[PDB]
């Protein structure tokens, strides 16, 4: 079953229950590319920000007040995700996002005139807007709310978790490893501090991009001048934005031609998510590390069961090689845009969301069912960090760097501790008493724990 | 929803599920993207579960009436019946172990319909390993993607760019190198340029085939091929080619690489990023001379295919060519990831591989179905705009060098300067000077400025 | 031709004249592959912090003064580019910069003998200190003073000249374009505004990473639990470090586990310095557009010849390249650490160092020889303005989107202005009068500046 | 010092065109390298001696640039090419540089050149540049990389035999698995090296694809119609480079560089290869007791300023740091391939940097690797043997025997005494009847298990 609806550039068969119209219907048959649409936080922040738009239109009197009332209650079922199913178009739309921003005009259109109101999606719907300024301030309000009430407290949760094992395990010594080589003491508590810190500076580096990223095109409409808007439209609509959501984060850009003809905001961001990836997988490869074996690895630490495959690390690192993809796209579409508009923007959309979304969820569950439930193998890390022959290292002072490079040497060879290869080369003496060598060899003091 | 018993504990299950509480587990295990295997892992799954029971039954070590079960299964599974029955996310233990077992316990949960008990791992996953079958899984859909689907999309948009370099063979315009005029080129030797980067595609395409389709199925857990039958992969592959026509599917060289590593997708991802590339300047030369229509190009017209503007009327916009630029910038982005995973594996295994096969399984498809929307809803019906184009070539200073060796430097110098000044062509230039006499003919003129024989 | 040194695996042949010793000369023979070692930024920091270290190791009366003066004097030596040529180690050394901080000790031995004063290369040199802490802490003071002493400078300078040209061509109207095509007009000065502001958010960018791209390892020592180093050798050496600078950007780690065991801080430093080789390409992109033709192009503006073919933009884009580039090996490095150390150093520090010089000097570059000495095609650019079709947008609100769609294709269609086309289809009335419509259809109105 | 023509430097061969490009592109501070240098002379040659074969040089002046071409080509001038690598994005640039030095070579030699009407005749350097860029391309890769990576091959193959009874116990996971050999890890090794090989034989039809006798735009105008046909014969005869060819199409020879593109599609999965090998080996070199001790490396140097006796695994870092930038110059030469536009793509030199580099790189770390690292590797038998023998996973051959539930008991048992299977079932008092000595070491044969 189909229905007549139509465009500027004619008549388009439309599947008779369907609530969007002709433009919508073009671009389904344009875009058969991915055959996956806009995510639900997209749905509803353009959704939110129609509602916003047709607020400001009806409070500066340019809109009638029943056609505004028509528009917020049908912008407002599309915000809260009644009608989802009503947004069919590819991702790999036009780089504008002008179907997408027709495809929410027509169906705020149907469910208003279910109600007995009339409402032109251009005129009415669409009034003081373009895609060109609606479809980045929709994509910046769903990438800023990602960041601030989904991803920050997923980072702060794994912050939390590896901060309270830098705390339980302070004194549990084992032998540090550069280049994978046996070196000096450290605790396990120390290099889970290092951990904690890592994920500390992503939520720095996050919050460092906000000011950029919440930046809203909004009120600029076609090129930046905004033509057919009134002056004040921008400040007003994000006024109601902020009001609405919660988020202070949102604000009107510097400078409206560069929040059309750039995304550099977006860009920006996605190398704050490309870094966090990056600490993520430093920690997720010594976390699996760890607990590698038992037998033919490093049996450190023991992972919570989901023998015991190391199934949350790999999760983690497959994450952030997404993340790592999606921010090669992302720039890739960043820097090719032309004149008063950046066409990337379906698909610089898609990854930044999708980078966010993929770091939140795992790093709740790399916190929740990994991290939190980590043992540690106490007896065996203290042997390793004792069985080092780098514990030689603070006798440098005493003996001098070649001849301790003679006593681990020698030590290694006649399978023998330092302790003993110390005294059997006869080096106790003035420089160093049989008391002042055990207080230097002490393993645990050698970490020098806080 | 049903309620199934495990050894751990209890677990809940949807009553419409055909998988059992090993994907129920994995399910609440994983809600990381929301976004599980494709259509196409789905159906290599089964492809490769069939050809497995049917050996098995071969070389007599699965009951006939169990290997009948699995094949009906697999074949309803390879069939496209079942792809609502993998809930499994695509960010999972890095083997595939969880979504090889959602299709044991599928294929189990099909034949129970039937009447006939399977056990998933006994019968189901006889002589195999998830970390010899699901690379394996991978490997058959990403061949069957080049093979089937990618390299007849790039034949059609090779087929519709070579159309217009013949149509368009004798429609001269002006060259542009740096941006900036150049002597004259044809439209039809521009397009026979860009047929040639799709053709070098396929050929790019054709020259990974050899190491696409390598299949680790046999090498069991670290590749030694342990608790299989010797030839069970040379057995399992010959069915699969038998069944689907894919003659590049063959058992790996060497079986511990097969499994290690996941190089021939990272070299697959290469050909398809360097097919990226090529559609990318394609795409933007083609949207670039479709600009204006009065402050751009306006060399060619693309065909319209929706109304450009929600607030500019009358306004229409390239569609087909910033699609193609986007699904480009997604193939790009894919590469980088699958290229990290690749290098990332360990020892016996490379962990990475559901990350890697969503993203290479990816860039087929948006490569395939973009490549044919670019031939049929762009390239066939351009329209070239062929007066204006031959006025520009005839009107550049680039065609005075050939005048040269008749009036001087400084003269065609001259004639370049009033040329552009006046708005004119390099001919009627001439003539307005007063050239035209015994030391240069109009006959000699019309052969010197001949820009159709300067483009050769 | 070569003389005897040697080190704790044995004696090495080392070339007569050469200052460094056993363990640089191994180095030179173990990796032959780039054949390109330390930059004069690289050498410097290395110079300045051995000097740094042995002040600190002297005020703590752990070092002799003999022998603290003979180091301060050569690491002097050494940061003035004095010994640039005694630095021979590749670039894709071991992963620590183990056998450049060992070149470092060496030079600093061999230069203190010629002035009678025997220092050990390992127990002296590098008193309190591990090529862990110092490598990377050289690498992060040489990436800080290119941040802060050259790269926000030349993007100042190149925000300044494209900021004098929104000033100068404010009201130099023109047809704005999006996807290509006709749009509504703008004038130049709005575009440049644009760009000016790219800029300053790139400066913005850099700034942001500065309280990570400026902490320094130094103190940890060999896993940043500074076993053999005073408790407050850090922090006394970063005060050093900051006094003879004056980069109050530096400052020690936050935590010494995470300042050896990750390279985040180079990571994040490179993000930024792609989105600003994201935004030159936008810019760089859009001028030599503009500068296009002049017959088959747009023909707005004229660059000034130097070699007119684009060639400043071309450099530009390139670079830009060549940053995207080098971040992609800067995050690889970056995420693939182990344990107590990330062993990438010395390819992270080659990357991202060489990105703050291309960006420095093609920005600098950039605003000078291009962007400075740009004209406007202004009657092109007027003319331009008032032939796109688009200009039938104020007239929205008056006759609705789809007669203003049948307005534009007829004008097209007919060869005619959209003002006539308005009058030929009878749409002056009461919702429409003749002096509105030429109200809303002057472009330079319209461009709202 | 300086001498005027613009000062130009006393011992400079370049001209006023080059010392305004020194000028005008202060950017990197580097240079063409020697390779491209040598691809320039090797095609001025070639393009003076077809000029002269078709009568359009006189024999003089072509004799003049082909003696001045084969010194620069024999990497005598490599001094006398100061641009930046960042200049105009045609490389006219360096093209202009070329004509210059061969012109002030000749000179010397008392023959007057005119650098753009000789040494540039029948040429632009729209076609030059990257004819250039594709021959050092093509050489790096069949005269450099190809024999570098087949070395790596031989050496990772003659341990892959000298260890093919050496048993150890599998990782999957990084978790203790069933038993492998250590040879046959290391023919998993050699076979990405070898399929890294056909991968760059795979790219070289394109990539050796020549733009020369395109001229401007790719038509060829003002150029002889065979000039490119000529030129590469030329170049082939001279250089025995057999996969040099004047392209299937002269303007995607010179729109687009996507052989480049390609051909860094190779290296960049050379360097995941490489990146998987060195890795791998640095950690089963771990320790030397705190890590996995499945090998011992050749030593090369100290390990450390600080840690007296540590060794490191330096080689292995060296590869991986040489893939990453690998990977890096991937990303830059796609970036430049895609960037085209009509006629022209103008981002050869940044292109040619990057890909030259990377030919570089991964030729010189995969000799070095294969002579300082790989042929000089020990294993540690015994403890690899152990510790299969000891392994649960070896337990699964008993369960026909003694059953499941005993098998498992056998296994528990095992790890908590530190003992291996074997002696684990003797202990357990489980010979008998049922199960023999002999039988038992049938069933917990460990090599037998690796097949």
């Amino acid at each position: 079953n189909y229905r007549i609806e139509h465009d500027t550039m004619g008549e388009v068969r439309v599947p008779a229950k369907a609530l969007w119209r002709a433009q919508t219907q073009r671009a389904v048959e344009n875009f058969p590319i991915s055959g996956r649409g806009l995510e639900r936080t997209q749905i509803r922040a353009l959704g939110l920000l129609k509602g916003a738009c047709a607020q400001v239109n009806s409070d500066l009197g340019l809109l009638a007040p029943e056609k505004a009332d028509a528009i917020i209650a049908a912008a407002a079922e599309i915000a809260d995700g009644q009608h989802d199913d009503q947004f069919p178009i590819d991702v790999f739309q036009t780089g504008s996002g002008t179907s997408s921003n027709m495809n929410t005009n027509e169906v705020i259109a149907s469910i208003a005139a279910k109600g007995g109101v009339t409402l032109h999606p251009n005129d009415d719907v669409n009034m003081s807007q373009s895609s060109n300024d609606t479809f980045p301030t929709a994509t910046h309000i769903a990438a800023t709310e990602a960041a601030v009430a989904h991803l920050i407290p997923a980072l702060q949760q794994l912050h939390d978790a590896l901060a309270a094992k830098a705390l339980d395990w302070h004194t549990v010594v084992k032998s540090g490893r550069t280049h994978l080589m046996d070196a000096v003491p450290v605790t396990l508590g120390q290099e889970f501090s290092g951990y904690a810190r890592q994920i500390e500076a992503g939520i720095e580096r996050v919050r460092a991009c906000l000011p950029r990223l919440g930046e809203l095109a909004i009120g600029g409409t076609a090129v930046g001048t905004g033509l057919n808007a009134p002056d004040d439209f921008g400040v007003r609509v994000v006024a109601v934005l902020v009001a609405q959501t919660g988020l202070s984060e949102l604000r009107t850009a510097a400078n409206s031609f560069e929040a059309q003809a750039a995304r550099d905001g977006l860009v920006e961001a996605s190398g704050a998510l490309r870094t966090i990836a990056v600490s993520l997988t430093k920690i997720a490869n010594d976390i699996r590390w760890m607990g590698s074996g038992p037998l033919t690895g490093l049996a450190e630490i023991q992972l919570p069961d989901l023998k015991v495959n190391p199934v949350l690390p790999e999760a983690v690192t497959q994450v952030a090689a997404q993340v790592i993809g999606n921010d090669a796209a992302i720039a890739w579409g960043g820097a090719n845009g032309a004149f008063e508009l950046n066409v990337y923007i379906p698909m610089m959309a898609r990854n930044i969301l999708e980078s966010f979304k993929l770091l939140t969820n795992v790093s709740r569950l790399f916190a929740q069912r990994c991290i939190a439930g980590l043992t540690a193998n106490v007896e065996h890390l203290r042997r390793l960090a004792e069985s080092s022959p780098s514990i030689v290292t603070p006798l440098n002072s005493a003996i001098g760097y070649e001849e301790a490079a003679a006593v681990a040497k020698q030590a290694l060879k006649e399978r023998k501790t330092i302790r003993q290869t110390v005294i059997d080369r006869g080096l106790i003496g003035d420089r160093l008493s049989i008391e002042d060598l055990d207080r230097r060899l002490d393993v645990l003091a050698m970490a020098k724990a806080e």
